[PDB]
């Protein structure tokens, strides 16, 4: 009641006293490594597992399980400790999958690494947010979403360089897809190695009755900023946390948030996995009328296209508003997806999905900052993790359907995603 509000006000006051600029900008990279690992795994699942009947979409079920699990645990065990555990699991099994002599065993040891990386985004966003003050929280949570694209481009370049060929078979030994799989673990290994040097969030320590082990974290933040400026029953506890997200105070918020998350993720993941298929079909039909580098090129161009949108969102959200930014950017993403149909030619279709990405990254940034503004640290990571599990389910729902529609229908998935984003924007415009 009064204790929670007093704690939130006092923690915001102390966090604003600690200052911003050095500790936060270091933890930003330390956690961007984890997000880059997330993007790497997502790329390998969506655009490299088919290269070996949509059996690669089992890794997304793994990721949904892992997101829910690690998100729920991170609110009881710690944001940093559970980020360590999740990244460690992902890294160990991404390592394993390269030494494995099959696909029935490679897919399992990669499903478990997908489970690992499932809980990266919820914990990273809930963990970085415990260190950021109110007037910088949105702007500095918006820069994280670029590391996802950086990880995706990393994965695409490694694929095009080590395994540009479609040959991917496990039996011989010391292949070149094994080298790729090992090399795609590197962002995760660095993320965990760097993350073992950042302190667990002070908000979590305060919530966990650890006032001293929170004061040490806070004094570290202050000293780092200034010197550089100058001078089980645990399952029952996680269930309580989750069933609170649908209490009288969070049922409305949680349901509308679930809808926005699910629809945005459905549209985005379906569209982005379909678009290379659309390009390949377009060029195959063009050839009939008369590889991995194409996916790398479009990955690079998309990573550059979300850039101005990410910068504008990050710099503006503190004044345009998180609710308003989410609503407007979701409307713009809907309309740009509707326009995506016109790009009759590949040369023009690349640019229309560039537009989709550029105008939709602002909605994603607003969503990720809003799902941390609307929940308390007592349940922030559980709520974020559940909503990210919904995002992974949407990603399967969207990648399966749209891939099914590749050739048989021309502007089917464009219209599916336009309607989905319209529903998502309708829900987003209603949030508090
Ligand atoms: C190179 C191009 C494609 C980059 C485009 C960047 C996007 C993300 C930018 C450009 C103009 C921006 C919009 C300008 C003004 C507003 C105010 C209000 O209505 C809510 C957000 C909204 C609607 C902004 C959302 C983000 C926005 C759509
Ligand atoms: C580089 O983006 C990422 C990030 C993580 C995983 C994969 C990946 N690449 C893709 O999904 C392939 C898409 C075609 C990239 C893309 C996305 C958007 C919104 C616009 C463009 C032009 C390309
Ligand atoms: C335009 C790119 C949107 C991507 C898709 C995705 O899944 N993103 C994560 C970033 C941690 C998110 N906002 O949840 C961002």
């Amino acid at each position: 009641r009064k204790e929670r509000e007093e704690l939130a006000q006092q923690y915001e006051a102390i966090l604003r006293e600690c200052g911003h600029g050095r500790f936060q900008w270091t933890l930003y990279f330390v956690l961007g490594l984890a997000l880059m690992a997330d993007g790497v795994e997502v790329f390998v699942v969506g655009f490299v597992l088919p290269s070996a009947g949509m059996l690669g979409l089992i890794v997304y079920l793994g990721m949904m399980v892992g997101a829910f699990l690690w998100g729920g645990l991170a609110d009881r065990l710690g944001r940093r400790q559970c980020l360590l555990i999740s990244l460690s699991v992902n890294s160990v099994f991404a390592f394993f999958s390269s030494f494995v002599q099959g696909y029935g065993t490679f897919l399992f040891c990669r499903l478990l690494s997908g489970v690992g990386i499932g809980g990266s985004i919820p914990i990273v966003f809930s963990y970085f947010s415990e260190f950021l003050a109110q007037e910088k929280r949105g702007e500095h949570l918006s820069w994280l979403c670029m590391f996802w694209m950086i990880g995706g481009v990393y994965a695409a370049a490694m694929a095009w360089a080590i395994i540009p060929h479609y040959g991917w078979s496990f039996q011989y030994q010391f292949h070149s897809w094994r080298v790729f799989v090992l090399v795609c673990a590197f962002p995760s290994v660095f993320a965990i190695g760097a993350l073992t040097t950042q302190p667990e969030s002070p908000r979590f320590f305060l919530e966990n009755g650890k006032h001293d082990e929170a004061w040490m974290v806070l004094k570290q933040v202050h000293d780092t900023n200034m010197r550089a400026k100058g001078h089980l029953s645990l399952g029952g506890q996680v269930w309580g946390n989750f069933l609170s997200c649908f209490g009288p105070e969070y049922r409305r918020i949680t349901l509308m948030m679930m809808g926005v998350w699910f629809t945005m993720s459905f549209s985005y993941y379906g569209l982005t996995v379909w678009f290379p298929d659309m390009i390949r079909h377009l060029q195959a039909v063009d050839y009939a009328s008369r590889g991995a580098y194409m996916v790398y090129f479009v990955s690079f161009l998309g990573t550059l296209a979300v850039l101005p949108g990410n910068i504008v969102s990050a710099l503006l959200m503190d004044k345009i508003g998180r609710l308003r930014m989410l609503a407007g950017s979701s409307v713009m993403s809907c309309v740009s997806c509707f326009f995506l149909s016109f790009g009759n030619s590949e040369s023009a279709m690349i640019a229309l999905l560039c537009l989709f990405g550029g105008v939709s990254i602002a909605s994603w940034n607003a969503l990720d900052v809003l799902t941390v503004e609307l929940y308390p640290s007592d349940k922030r990571t559980t709520a974020f993790g559940f909503l990210n599990a919904l995002c992974k389910l949407a990603a399967v729902l969207g990648i399966s359907i749209f891939t099914s529609f590749v050739g048989i229908t021309k502007a089917a998935p464009i219209l599916f995603a336009s309607a989905a984003l319209a529903l998502g924007s309708s829900l987003a415009l209603k949030l508090p």
